[PDB]
């Protein structure tokens, strides 16, 4: 029943008169980056496992979904109930998997490439892994794990060859670097992992350690008067 | 009132469960789908994607509810009430949005550390750290029982090491892989064309044939 409050508040926020913000001037395009922002906040409240945070952040994600439904309903396309109607239909007719729902979504109705309908917005690691699995799905993939590792080693040698040259060709060095990164995604994938998520967790790990070394060096403290690699070591230990 | 219906469908529906993950990666994947549908102004796609997104909000609410954490309507209450309405430690790492691509974000973090004196002075140990991470990853991979959490941890760290290499070599990792993604996709598309021109299905060609085409395509560039 609170959902119904949300819906009318959302209605009343765009009520034209009255209205508003601001809200009134938001479109599908202007809400988009907030949805991106908000989804990572959701994923962060999850990683940190706090549910005070998470219940707030899901509220904000919902607010998003309700915002899109309203803007769609204002053009007569659909409303919130039709969104809930269609997922409910799909989940009923099908628990899960989530892969299943997604792949039969795709099954309509390209035509042409393996390869088509890949969001142009995707972070590079997400996009490489998606390209690779699309190609795997049609049978283009390595069959064993070892040549995958070996392709990483080959691309490292390639990168390092370019880097060693008397005159470094920067474009060619960037190209090899790119193929090395692609190869490492192929390995991540062959290992059962998601490359973009894996690096997100390594980023938080490193950031958490660095922040601690900062806290330690700072508490020291004073010093206008290494240091650093040894504290990094200790913080690494205390973990 | 299909809102009530979806909810009760959640109470009642891989089919293991999971958990806050493996849902969370799905929240990220679906969010890009939603933004793409908005970018391509396709409102039929959009309706479906919002259903997919909504379904995860409901799932999160269901797990939360099972744990006694006040649930789908509190979510609604929370945001409604809100809509009717002390320093952290200082850091060189501040203002790097969570939502940047992971590679771009690793490279940004490493530069902040470099600014402040925390970086390798020579290329040798950067290279070493990559080869060492590949040992640690592959070590976890071939263990009789694979610790999945540790494998992913080491896979992450290898990715972070390879960004450090990219950076010390004067390159931006996220852009470099985008351009590798485009090269790969170009060439696979040619292989798709060549096979279609024989009137075959890609799913009806053996891997050896695929590889020989792939090689012809790559020989057709130089």
């Amino acid at each position: 029943n609170q959902i119904d409050r949300l819906l009318t508040i959302m209605q009343r926020l765009r009520d034209p008169e009255n209205g508003c913000p601001w809200d009134k001037e938001q479109t599908f395009a202007t809400i988009a980056p907030y949805t991106l922002e908000e989804t990572y906040e959701v994923l962060d409240a999850i990683a940190r496992e706090d549910f005070d945070d998470l219940r707030g952040e899901l509220g904000d994600l919902l607010f998003q979904v309700v915002f899109y439904a309203q803007m769609a309903q204002e053009e007569g396309r659909f409303d919130f109930n039709d969104i809930c109607a269609a997922i409910s239909d799909k989940l009923e007719r099908r628990l899960a998997r989530w892969e299943q729902i997604k792949t039969e979504e795709r099954a309509q109705k390209a035509q042409h490439s393996a390869l088509d309908d890949i969001p142009r917005s995707l972070p590079a690691l997400m996009r490489a892994q998606k390209i690779q699995k699309r190609c795997a799905n049609v049978g283009f993939d390595w069959t064993t794990l070892g040549p995958v590792v070996d392709k990483v080693y080959e691309e490292i040698d390639e990168v390092m060859y370019e880097a060693r040259q008397a005159v470094v060709d920067q474009a060619k060095l960037e190209e090899e670097m790119g193929d090395l990164l692609f190869a490492t995604v192929n390995l991540a994938r062959h290992l059962g992992t998601k490359a973009e998520i894996a690096l997100q967790k390594a980023n938080e790990k490193f950031e958490r350690r660095f922040r601690e070394v900062e806290r330690i060096v700072a508490a020291r403290g004073l010093e206008m008067t290494e240091t650093m690699e040894e504290v990094w070591q200790q913080v690494k230990r205390q973990e």
